[PDB]
């Protein structure tokens, strides 16, 4: 029963440690540019505001209702939101993420440094996506949440390198496009819930995206003032990432049976139009021009090599990664665990 | 609506830099001894173990026995249960906690070591204690979930420093400390719920306090080892912390409406016999026969005004820190938000 586990060389502080000083130095920039990004705690949504509310009278009525419509949800789709949910779930991990990062760490715990606070302020946001949608598919009674919980447990203990090299550069880069990521993806699952005429669950889906397009805002501009202060390295930053090839926060996913989880959830995402290879080429081709990559000037030869790949990406990518002939059609079916091994097309 | 903060100093670094190979040196000991004290995934329970099964025909009686049930637990109760649940919720804290810590933390947020394996498994067991009884106390139609999340949200939020200056020494006594406390908490709840004769919910404490008992072997096993190999800097850590206080993890604790509320929670767990200020005292004095402190030779000056300091303590707190003649009497009733703002005596 081994989870499987990052292929690639463990990499530990590329980043020059004299460049931490720039990040001591931004402190008083993220407070004011970076932390109204967040939403004070008064003024947050709760998951109770969107499930049924246990000390009404309305309690059994509304889990009843619940449950009669995700009965006319597809298991498909169900198989979607588990895995999006036991993303969310792994929390810990992304924590643990933006504190392998050099100049932005957390040194206590409790640290009043600008970046501290975004941190933690940030995970305490992301706590609520996990818990909704855990109570959420806990009363559909649609899933199998023993086989979920397992998930989790695996998911946590596997953690994750996302290659980022405790590097403020990369990592803040990597967080901007995972943040697009999930925006889009718990928007797509909005969406298709508002079409099954499921707004309760559109209620749920569409909270959380809110939420994501907020950490994607602040995510890019700390990148947008990395592209400022330091070209050069910003770029070579972007490049690397892009060439290794941006690893999911939870592909070394794993529920004791399937030992390609992570792939084979990521292809009914892909198939159902919730998350897609065209998503992520898109969300590159948006950082691209969102960073204005194509206007830097000034750059080294290594910065200009740099440059000019990170823009030929994305069409390159929407092109190579587009011949998905084999996937669409072919595609098996197969049993997830999460839904008691009941199947769905890949 | 300002949170409390930590109104000490924050001291970053206080083990020397060397002394970081010591426990590389130990991660194959590591590996042999504390390791084996997590409980492989497939045979760990999950939170559904315990919870009404959505999948089941029988999902609306056993909800609705659960809540029968929980009209007969008294609010008193249900505040400390709230309370220990919202400390469990605040997980990511404490992951981060052990990736403070010098020798030890994960470097990439999937590091191989020992240490960090511990700190991923570990984390991962925590988790679902936090589920666990965060479904529970949802169900159970006694609690204002709202105000809980939001509760849990300014404590992720706040964080917390447990003044373990990012030494392992410090942080591994401080977490041997917590998981004892943890141990008599849930045990406590565990006991007392077996005797309203509510076995189900004796079930949920009692299997969460044996993941603490099974944490506090684990990491009292590495004090021991410290003590072995370094007695000195051992016995000088453990002062150290006696010094200071051992320091909550949920302390910060802030729900929008109580500026005291970890004070006001901590009062009615101590007049429940839940966690008490003699809880506290049984706890130092039981590691302190544990770590065979009374027992150690060859110290420094500074080493022997410590190992003296460490023994004394127990039976002068467990003196000074009994006079509750005010605490047990003359406690007045107060609202808590997270009961509705129904009352109980403090
Ligand atoms: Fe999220
Ligand atoms: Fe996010
Ligand atoms: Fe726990
Ligand atoms: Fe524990």
């Amino acid at each position: 029963f081994m989870p499987p586990r990052e292929v690639h060389v463990q990499v530990t502080h590329s980043m020059p440690p004299q460049k931490i000083e720039i990040f001591k130095s931004l402190d008083n920039w993220a407070e004011e540019n970076i932390l109204v990004h967040l939403k004070p705690v008064e003024k947050c949504w709760q998951p109770q505001d969107f499930l049924p509310d246990p000390a009404s009278d309305g309690f059994d009525e509304q889990v009843r209702e619940l449950r009669e419509r995700a009965k006319e949800i597809p298991d498909d789709y169900f198989v979607v939101l588990v895995g999006d949910m036991i993303t969310e779930e792994a929390l810990p991990t992304y924590q643990t993420m933006l504190n392998t990062l050099d100049g932005v760490r957390d040194e206590t715990g409790a640290s009043p440094t600008s970046w501290a606070i975004w941190t933690r302020a940030w995970t305490a946001e992301e706590n609520r996506h996990g818990d909704l949608l855990n109570k959420y598919l806990y009363l559909s009674g649609r899933v199998d949440m023993r086989q979920i919980e397992k998930t989790i447990q695996y998911l946590i203990g596997s953690g994750m390198d996302p290659r980022t090299e405790n590097s403020p550069y990369l990592g803040f880069i990597y967080t901007s496009f995972q943040e697009r990521a999930t925006f889009i993806s718990h928007g797509n699952t909005a969406r298709q819930a508002k079409e099954h005429g499921d707004i309760k669950l559109a209620q749920i889906c569409g909270t959380i995206a809110a939420d994501e397009k907020r950490h994607e805002t602040a995510y890019t501009k700390i990148v947008e003032k990395l592209f400022e202060i330091d070209p050069d390295g910003t770029v070579l930053a972007f490049a690397d990432m892009m060439r290794k090839k941006i690893s999911m926060p939870a592909h070394l996913m794993y529920d004791g049976r399937d030992d390609n989880l992570f792939d084979h959830f990521s292809a009914v995402a892909q198939r159902l139009g919730v998350y897609t290879a065209k998503d992520y080429a898109d969300i590159l081709e948006f950082l691209v021009g969102r960073w204005k990559v194509d206007k830097l000037t000034g750059l080294s030869a290594e910065g200009q090599k740099a440059q000019d790949y990170v823009c030929r990406l994305p069409p390159r990518i929407r092109r190579l990664e587009e011949r998905a002939q084999g996937r669409a059609k072919e595609a098996p079916t197969m049993p997830f665990s999460w839904i008691f091994d009941r199947q769905v097309k890949l």
